[PDB]
């Protein structure tokens, strides 16, 4: 039985509005309703992995697991295995996988982050799951961010706290936050970003939604605008939105948006908004294709509609050679030429690099670089031809060209990372000097750039 080189992943996010679901929710898992929907001809084909995020979930873990598993069994005739379930307050993530994947999945991690302080600590935050699927690391974050049209900055702060403090994936990757630890990272939830138009325009907005004319609404979506200004979700992708706003509906119909201020809303307007979202970030030159992104039309227990997204995601096998794992393979090497880091920092310490990759027996520290002044005020750290030669565990190009090197640039004085990035080994050529490039981030904010050349030797 061959190991897969592709799997399909279902991502669901639903704010349940503290109400039990209806008896049938299969349309959610089938990607049926509005937006980019799944072909009918696929309905019996199970996804490999289903990741379900809920917010304002009133059910016990047991109650929801019974509904989920029984739903997927009705659709696919497959009894899914529970990979992980984690709940913080009313925020929950469930990971289910086809039974054939049970012995491909390992290193399962769960964590949560509570956002805010005092007043603002008590119901918002995130839950997450990570695991290895054969040679591929997968991370999943379900977040319920701060509500309210005038709190986009709070939401951006909630995002930064979640990506700093959520402890998933390989702890040996100590300089790297979740935005660098996974081949594929999926971040979804009730992110609570709103359509930022005047309150007086409520009925106009509703009109536009009834005509399926979303362009003038999406141009005011706070998540799109904040992402465009690099305030949040830097280097993440989102599929084009082609479904109606998923909040705020009158319960038990989808015919009505309930936007007017009420005691129950703290006297806040809830203009129709795309609160409920799915974004991803994959390592460079890994296959990832969004095959659905939409909302259901027939699940009306909540003031939110469920959102679905599905993905084709490239995976690799758990590779064994005569040599590595357990030793190096001297027919392989990774060389770096003419490399330099450009940093935004106003500080003056020496810097060194750390290289981390599962293709190495352990991480590698460089010598310190040479600081120079850039012509526009910047710090340029020159490594020239001084970087160590990296010794991969396996030299076979079928393995090595699928790997990635994580780079941290660290202060000699503090050993704190000033920037993190990733380089793909999926090169156009081996034994050839080729340009490489990654942006550098720290706490998910842009802090600089790393560029230079690479020379990769494989056994072929
Ligand atoms: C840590 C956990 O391992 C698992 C659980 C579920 C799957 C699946 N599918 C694979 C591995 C355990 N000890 O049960």
């Amino acid at each position: 039985q061959p190991e897969p080189d592709m799997i399909t992943i279902f991502i669901g996010t639903w704010n349940m509005g503290n109400a039990p679901p209806p008896k049938k929710i299969t349309s959610w898992f089938l990607s049926k309703g509005q937006g980019k929907t799944r072909d009918d001809s696929a309905d019996y084909i199970p996804h490999d992995i289903y990741v379900i995020g809920t917010q304002e979930d009133p059910l016990s873990e047991k109650e929801w697991l019974e509904i989920l598993k029984h739903s997927l069994q009705e659709i696919t005739s497959v009894t899914f295995k529970t990979v992980a379930i984690h709940t913080l307050w009313n925020i929950r993530i469930v990971v289910l996988a086809k039974p054939e994947h049970e012995n491909r999945i390992s290193h399962i991690c769960t964590d949560n982050v509570k956002t805010g302080i005092a007043n603002t600590l008590g119901n918002k935050g995130a839950v997450g799951v990570s695991f290895m699927f054969n040679g591929t690391s997968l991370g999943f974050v379900n977040s319920h961010l701060t509500s309210g049209s005038e709190k986009k900055l709070r939401r951006n702060q909630n995002y930064m706290n979640i990506l700093r403090f959520l402890a998933l994936g390989d702890k040996k990757l100590s300089p790297f936050n979740i935005t660098h630890r996974f081949t594929h990272l999926f971040w979804f939830g009730d992110l609570n970003y709103r359509v930022d138009l005047p309150t007086w325009e409520a009925e106009t907005i509703i009109q536009k939604i009834k005509q399926q004319q979303y362009a003038d609404l999406l141009s005011h979506d706070q998540l799109l605008t904040e992402r465009r200004e690099q305030k949040v979700f830097l280097h993440f992708e989102e599929e084009e939105i082609t479904f109606a706003p998923t909040y705020r509906f009158e319960r038990l119909t989808r015919d009505k948006y309930a936007y007017t201020k009420q005691k129950a809303t703290g006297m806040k307007y809830n203009l129709p908004s795309w609160c409920d979202r799915v974004l991803w970030k994959s390592y460079p030159l890994v296959h990832v294709v969004c095959q659905s992104y939409g909302s259901t039309s027939d699940i009306m227990t909540s003031d939110h509609s469920p959102v679905f997204a599905t993905f084709e995601a490239g995976v690799t096998s758990q590779f064994v050679s005569k040599n590595g794992p357990g030793t190096v393979d001297s027919q392989g090497q990774i060389e770096f030429l003419r490399c330099y880091a450009t940093l935004k920092t106003k500080s003056q310490t020496k810097f060194y690099l750390e290289f981390h990759s599962s293709c190495l027996e352990s991480f590698v520290k460089s010598q310190e670089g040479e600081n120079e002044e850039g012509s526009e005020g910047e710090l340029v750290v020159k490594f020239g031809e001084t970087l160590p030669k990296l010794k991969p565990i396996i030299s076979d190009p079928e393995y090595l060209l699928d790997q990635h090197i994580l780079i941290s640039i660290k202060s000699s004085d503090s050993d704190e990372s000033y920037g993190e990035g990733c380089i793909a080994l999926r090169l156009e050529a081996t034994e050839t000097q080729l340009p490489i490039y990654t942006p550098l981030t720290h706490h998910g904010e842009l802090t600089g750039h790393f560029q230079g050349e690479i020379k990769l030797q494989t056994s072929q």
